[PDB]
């Protein structure tokens, strides 16, 4: 699609490895290919790719992820966003950045499935965007909740949430 | 204690362990309105102008004995989130609450919204157990968790 | 691509009758030409009033199409036509990308609606024949701001 | 009870300076500075918001030295609005903020967007007509009186 955005959530160093401060392990370390392989599917259609950051070394975004971010971050369909909540949306231009570039579609991807992918989602949702979340490119610490959050993506934010 | 508001989440005839929690809803209302504290009926709007779009039950009853008081609020919302789209954040300034008690269904859809809204926008939250109730005890159990990890909310067993 | 609504900001009798928005009575033919001809489109019509019955032939007009799914009525707190309110959900749902603006006053709750719809990303439109204030000043301020300012057409 | 902030609005070079790329904002420097000066006595939070797209003269100078404070903060913004797509409200709520003071360029512009927004989001208002400017003579005018008659602003 040429009317979509890749939302990349949270996937720092602090996040994601084994010796991060809060730490989500392997599972956020199993999406690390996924992730890299949405990013050049939208970077090859030159479509816009967010990496969205929680504001507090640490925060660096993880492995192959930022190595990539690395060869990519000086062109102009990619950006970074500071946020202060879980929620992408809440107090960032992101919308707005969306909307000025003819954008109704995202994809989200990131960590946690259930905490900032959700909330994330939930604005997505709101704000009228159409919404795809792929079971392959998030993940929780939380099992449970990992699945409680695909379902609620598919079943309350008409979420397209491939397997 | 002192700053507070009760948001009465979507307790519809059409919506509704419901029925379990009606009783305790009603009791949170009165003990809000024990106090003049401003209590928010908050409704999905369920068809506009139906009886299935009517607060369920014994809430109902009493929502209609005190609906015209100044402490009392009705307000139709087009998403889950109570917040969205409503001029609920600007009336709870106005009257300078910083702390809202959210009750109603269903935990993991519009209270969990509702409440996502709430944190975001600094309120602080209270989530009792006995006052909120889903379709599904995982949603349920997995949103009083949410609320009480992420959202640093209170979230009592217990009253 | 121009995907347009039309908002009407606070034509009401308490705003306009002789019973500062009261210049609002000249405008009153351009604004129903306005209304008929988006709806001879079926263009979506918003309705904005504030919340503490519509002047003359509006209100006329809007007792005909006002159970029409391109007519909708907002019930709004502020001056902003869109704060507290789901205008902006409701235009995003139909792709709206352009809103026109009549109605008054110039200076208060149609330039309080213009910036926010400005903020929102959406294409403006003020007629300067569809709005008017008792605020000549202000009215000539507020249309020069549209035009310079937030990009609209006048 | 009131609890105050300043929100400094683009007091940049390219807006102030004579051979600013987008330039009466000089008159009203020594007048920011002294805002500045008694909101930073008490510890009350400044906040300095800025274009996206430096700090002008002795405003500049004095963000230099106080920058690192706590009571200190700077803001990007990408409309002209210092509210718009900015934590500038959560931050003003996480600290009991419930009045503003708006000072900078240009009156009918950014300051104009700033304060109807801090208006409808329930803050108390005022807008020193000493420290505000604009190019347009006539919007800086009408702006002032907006705030006061339609914001309910204290305009002193
Ligand atoms: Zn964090
Ligand atoms: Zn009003
Ligand atoms: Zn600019």
């Amino acid at each position: 699609m040429t009317h979509r955005a890749l939302l990349v959530v949270d996937y720092s160093y602090d996040f994601i490895a084994d010796d991060g401060l809060l730490t989500c392990g392997k599972p956020g370390q199993n999406i690390e290919d996924f992730i890299v392989s949405r990013i050049n599917d939208f970077n090859y259609y030159q479509d816009h790719i967010f990496f969205l950051m929680d504001l507090h070394s640490g925060r660096e975004l993880y492995g192959k992820v930022g190595k990539l971010y690395e060869t990519i971050k000086a062109q102009p369909n990619v950006h970074f966003i500071d946020k202060t909540r879980y929620d992408s949306f809440f107090g960032t231009p992101l919308d707005s950045l969306l909307r000025e570039r003819s954008i109704n579609q995202v994809e989200i991807v990131g960590v946690c499935t259930d905490i900032c992918v959700l909330h994330t989602a939930i604005s997505a949702y709101n704000l009228g965007y159409k919404i795809s979340v792929p079971a392959e490119g998030v993940a929780s610490f939380n099992q449970k909740g990992h699945e409680w959050a695909l379902a609620h993506f598919k079943n309350s934010l008409g979420a397209e949430v491939e397997q």
